């Protein structure tokens, strides 16, 4: 859904979860 | 605090709080 | 301001592409 | 690359200060 307040809303769940899955890897 | 894992998602939480502010107004 | 809001889910998109290239290289 | 991770929440926040004055000029 590119619709804004849905779309930025996943980007921003995306960008925090692969954070996370990164830092617990490193 | 400027530890990482708690900085960035400060971080995403406030460009997400922005957004759903001003999208409301707008 | 002409952009349209989706300006901002594609920013976060990218830049997020930008941290996923980093993990890897980690 | 040898970056520390604070540059992913430094870069944020870049972001995030655009998409502040974006708001404002809307």
């Amino acid at each position: 859904d590119m619709r804004p307040e849905i779309w930025i809303a996943q980007e921003l769940r995306r960008i925090g979860d692969e954070f996370n899955a990164y830092y617990a890897r490193r």
